[PDB]
């Protein structure tokens, strides 16, 4: 089992999966292999109703698609499709969001709120909307208006890209024409643009793509400023992670998706039902996290995880998992089934998002408190059937520190330095205490044995005092690991970045120092740490692809994840990218992602499945920003 | 070689590019042979990185997808994407039209104008725009405006559906929330509801094909509305078309496409070069067209068309296509490298459309003369270096009368009843001189011999006094076998549908009958089909699902193809395809799209290749709408 997944508590729900004759997701892959070679290397196409074309990696014919689409367009327009449809995830999440904060302020749902004013005035300030002598309704109304207009053409590009952005790289961008005019506007000439007998020049197509994925920061973006005002700004918090947590006597319920619209509200309600809970015979209701809607829910409120990605099937094998509440997004739709074996009740909340069998709630932002206890009445009644049932919780889980938003990290090194807080941290990257920076993102993917990618590169990367941030389910293989417990910092931390750490813990009133990585929240929140990284760029007079700062999406899994990889190409990061995407099929498209985008956006991509051999790319890389700043290495 | 095609000139074509050694369209099929059955049926899924996942239509594993998603999912999720990337082709070609009208009306782009002042109009009137009072450039920059919102979400639905279906037809889509909120949203939402780990349930996923086919109907609406303001609405002209109508002692330039924004200024600015040309040792400029833009100058102009969809590489093959003057949409890019075999200058002219090999021209409105002028410079100096060549050009053409918009149908019905023009086709369809209208659209598809069904089927609908109306590619198909000459009534027309087409030919002083199948133009028009069907509707005071009318996509290829036959199911119409769209890897989602849907919009899918079996299911439901009336037949 530990060639499925490296986590213990995995490792024992897959046990019993297989005594009980539960099917998972391993088991699916094992019976999909050998999987389809054209399919694997981007070269299959079926675009059109004469395919479907397939053109053979070596070999002899089929050498071009049936129009006539050689191997290099084939392999781009379908990269090109995967970003589109990535950016079409992050960005309905934003524009949930922003109907959401409008619904709020105009009166029409008393669940939600203007929570984070602060933030509310720094986004509208951001954007050019006037604040001075407005009320706060009025404001955050312009800021949800701006928001919906990102998404269509206008006379602005999308905002949520050239203010977020150091204006050399936004001068950068728009002389390559890569500035994105609206966010379904390019999503939709993706679709355009791919469909058969349209382009088929394959810069011209990734330049497009290339332009799509700042489409989809700009949604990322959007989601993380409009989350923030919406339910605040995350701060440092201490909470637990693994299946551990879950807990035979309380009704568990986990929240799972992504867009937290719902399940932020399922975290207050649950709350003060703690003695509906009690009368049914639990000790409360224990509100658990699985994937982004879990990290949203951990990052502001201290809700522990339960876990992530490929394995959240197995949360449900303990027995014990009474609900499952799911919007959208990274959601097997084998939970719908597999509920039928574990008696957990699955829900689903959004009109675009239901599985054949499971409950559905058609939640509305007017009727979230009302929602929320129909969904947890549910889940009470489902405790109450597994009244005497035995259930098996791994008695695994790991104690995390996380909360670091941008603001929160600011402010930690601000009690270093309260009027240059950036400067602490500049100053030991350039004394070698922080060798460089490098973002953990993205999902875990089935062919890579479970969090492997992730821990083995994190560990390296630490030990040559890297600093390591990380989101999504890159956050949630390290904390479930350890990397978030600050217990940790003396085994995992090179001496440099243990002194760092040390001292800004320490300078935060902290028993000791910051966690060895710091966890920046969900998928979204990657926008995070472009924040911080564009800050330290503009502290320091240059551009992004002169910071030694990298990112990996060591495990990558999700559309999501391809758009995410290509707009950190795009801003100007070496990206690394642990698991093959369909592009090895065109060596000329390969090329341009992984060495002639530098000459565009200073970025690129570094394809490397083996996870030593990444971890040393990635401190070259860094190693490279380090010496082209005239930097000791 | 009639295999291949049914067109004896491509057959003499097809006949030198084998001698020649140039590589077709078919030659590139006949190597992609045996195609995956798995892609065929739909059983393929590349949605995410795990992938890709296949399903074995019957036997053994794999049963599922790895994450879970069923034959049932995969399916779905599949078709509703190609529908998306219909719709954003479609619904692109639009949104350039809008912004070209905006340009001309606010000074930026004089080459560029209100053509139709009264088309103009009444688009104003049906959207509610206010013209009493107005000068025309502000009224059209309102309809540009309403134009480019229904791109987005706004405070109404997209106009482009609502204002143009009958109210009941309108509100039986309502009340299933089937109507788009806005074109670029709903591509958008699509892709967001189909990535890995979102929208799972088949009923749910396949209403939002529907919702976003509607959206792709729109954008055709819209597109035909906004040609028809800026270049005029079509009236009946006489043309030909077939390879015989280019002209070895002429620079052969043909404009191929979708687009006409830059092909109509195009054929404006040859007609003044006749001069140059003859300098240049040539009679003259000869545009020709190919596909759908060769169909919008000649539905308006009488340009002749040269040939169409699959054969389109053909055109070249005679040695005398000078060039070749390209937009976007259902171009092979092999053109790009046949013709270095054949001297072909390949020009594109669309930024979002390019083709490796291919000169580019970056036409702008504002630029608009020049750039033309600067093409068929290029075009002239390829006249010039082929003085002395032999070419191949097949004396083969027919006789074309077309430009039957639904204004130009209803103006030839006026002159049988002036006051209540749709009254006299009524009277025939009661009376059982007309049994029904039959639309066929969409492309060739290289698996069927090129037009074998469309004239197969048509023949057979005529003999029983069906009214045929064509676009786009079934148009081409038609036109190229002689349906649209008026010569041909006798031998193909049943004697009901003789008498009428005799009558109305008559009376609009021709020397003859109405050509048996009415033109009505590109592939956007087919959104005019929609303008007389829904007219007839709203004087019947019956929804379009209880009239005897029916469409065939019946050699149908793109993703274009796929959205039009949506919305045609959608707003009510028995549609046939007769290539196998991928769908058959699921019994639930095909029974939903060929059985169900009819108790929801009261439209549904015939699926079926054999030509004569399709023409019989399509009498067998013009037959039943005419019970369902209460009339003979
Ligand atoms: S678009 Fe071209 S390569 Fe793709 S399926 Fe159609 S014919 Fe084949
Ligand atoms: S979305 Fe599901 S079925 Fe599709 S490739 Fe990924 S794991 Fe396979
Ligand atoms: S041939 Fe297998 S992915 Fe298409
Ligand atoms: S397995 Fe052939 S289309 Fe994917
Ligand atoms: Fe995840
Ligand atoms: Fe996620
Ligand atoms: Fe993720
Ligand atoms: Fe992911
Ligand atoms: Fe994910
Ligand atoms: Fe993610
Ligand atoms: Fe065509
Ligand atoms: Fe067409
Ligand atoms: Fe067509
Ligand atoms: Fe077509
Ligand atoms: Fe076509
Ligand atoms: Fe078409």
């Amino acid at each position: 089992q530990n060639l499925k997944s490296t986590d213990r508590a995995v490792q024992q729900m897959l046990d019993k999966a297989k005594r009980e004759g539960i099917q998972t997701v391993w088991d699916r892959y094992e019976a999909m292999k050998p999987q389809c070679g054209f399919g694997e290397t981007g070269l299959c196409c079926r675009h059109c109703l004469q395919g479907p074309c397939r053109i053979n990696p070596f070999g002899d014919e089929p050498k071009v698609g049936i129009c006539g689409a050689t191997a290099e367009v084939i392999v781009a327009r379908g990269l090109d499709r995967s970003i589109a449809a990535g950016a079409a995830g992050h960005s309905g999440h934003a524009k949930h969001l922003a109907h959401t904060l409008k619904k709020a302020v105009q009166g029409k749902a008393a669940s939600y709120m203007i929570k984070d004013r602060t933030k509310l005035h720094s986004i509208a300030k951001r954007l050019g909307i006037p604040t001075e002598g407005q009320k706060d309704e009025d404001i955050a109304l312009e800021v949800a208006k701006a928001a919906l207009a990102d998404f269509h053409e206008k006379d602005t590009p999308v905002l949520w890209v050239t203010t977020v952005l150091p204006p050399s790289r936004v001068k950068v961008l728009s002389a390559h024409g890569l500035i994105p005019a609206g966010i379904d506007h390019e999503i939709a000439e993706i679709m355009h643009r791919t469909s058969m007998g349209c382009d088929a020049d394959a810069q011209n197509l990734l330049l497009g793509g290339l332009r799509c994925s700042l489409a989809d920061l700009a949604g990322c973006y959007m989601g993380t400023d409009l989350a923030d005002i919406l339910f605040g700004t995350p701060a440092p918090v201490v909470t637990e992670s693994n299946l551990g947590v879950l807990k035979a006597d309380a009704v568990n319920v986990a929240v799972h998706g992504h867009n937290p619209v719902l399940s932020d509200i399922i975290v207050s309600v649950s709350k003060e039902m703690e003695n509906e809970a009690r009368a049914a015979g639990a000790t409360g209701i224990n509100v658990v996290g699985i994937c982004c809607t879990g990290n949203e829910v951990l990052m502001r409120h201290g809700i522990p995880a339960c876990t992530h990605s490929v394995s959240q099937e197995m949360a449900m094998i303990t027995g014990a998992l009474d609900a499952m509440i799911l919007d959208y997004q990274c959601i097997q739709p084998s939970v719908a089934t597999i509920a039928e074996c574990t008696g957990t009740t699955v829900i689903t909340t959004m009109e675009m998002s239901k599985i054949t069998g499971a409950t559905h709630v058609n939640f509305a932002e007017e009727a979230a408190v009302e929602n929320a206890k129909q969904i947890l009445r549910l889940a009470i009644d489902t405790f109450k059937r597994r009244k005497g049932k035995p259930v098996e919780i791994p008695n695994i889980k790991t104690k995390v520190v996380a909360g670091f938003s941008t603001e929160a990290i600011i402010n930690a090194l601000s009690k270093l330095n309260a009027n240059d807080p950036l400067k602490p941290l500049i100053d030991n990257v350039v004394n070698g205490n922080i060798r460089g920076v490098c973002l953990f993102a993205g999902c875990n993917n089935v062919k890579v044995p479970q969090d492997q990618n992730f821990t083995t590169i994190a560990r390296k990367l630490l030990k040559q005092n890297v600093l390591v941030v990380a989101t999504g389910c890159g956050a949630g293989a390290l904390m479930r690991h350890g990397f978030m417990d600050p217990a940790n910092v003396d085994e995992l931390c090179g001496d440099g970045l243990k002194a760092v750490l040390t001292a800004i813990g320490e300078a935060n009133g902290l028993g000791g120092p910051l966690p060895p990585v710091l966890h920046m929240g969900s998928c979204v929140d990657n926008s995070r740490a472009v924040a911080l990284v564009a800050a330290l760029a503009n502290r320091l007079g240059v551009d992004l692809d002169r910071l030694p700062v990298v990112a990996s999406a060591a495990e990558a899994m999700h559309e999501k994840a391809v758009a995410i990889g290509t707009w950190a190409v795009t801003i100007g990061l070496p990206t690394h990218i642990g698991v093959l995407p369909p592009i090895t099929g065109s060596l000329p498209v390969t090329q341009i992602l992984t060495s002639s985008v530098k000459d565009i956006t200073g970025g690129y991509f570094i394809v490397e499945l083996d996870p030593e051999t990444a971890a040393d790319k990635l401190l070259a890389a860094i190693n490279e920003r380090r010496a082209g700043l005239g930097l000791p290495w």
